[PDB]
């Protein structure tokens, strides 16, 4: 299932650490440790997946957020992945992320960053 698949530990391409929970109708809950940036430590994560994907070779949309604020470090910024889980022997996550940082009204044109992350099972 997408709910058994998804929920464990993911990496990314630039050293970074997911721990999520999918729950049974579609919550993603959890903590992300970012290896790059204003960040440091863990942050809370959220997000929403389809609980029931379809059977036809398709991926598992799916989504979250992270506020960049913890204990340690406020980038007065978050950041959103949009993506799909694809299953099997060689998990992934395949993302694409926006990362907004809170700006004046004369610089939001530059306030959202565009990348693109892909997560695997092992580091």
């Amino acid at each position: 299932t997408a709910e058994a698949g998804i929920t464990g530990t993911w990496y990314n391409q630039l050293g970074s650490t997911l721990i999520v929970t999918a729950g049974a109708d579609g919550a993603l809950t959890g903590t992300y440790e970012s290896a790059v940036g204003n960040a440091e430590g863990s942050y809370v994560l959220t997000g929403r997946y389809d609980s029931a994907p379809a059977t036809d070779g398709s991926g598992t949309a799916l989504g979250w957020t992270v506020a960049w604020k913890n204990n340690y470090r406020n980038a007065h910024s978050a950041s959103t992945w949009s993506g799909q889980y694809v299953g099997g022997a060689e998990a992934r996550i395949n993302t694409q992320v926006l990362t907004t940082s809170g700006t004046t009204e004369a610089n939001a044109w530059k306030s959202t960053l565009v990348g693109h992350d892909t997560f695997t099972k092992v580091k």
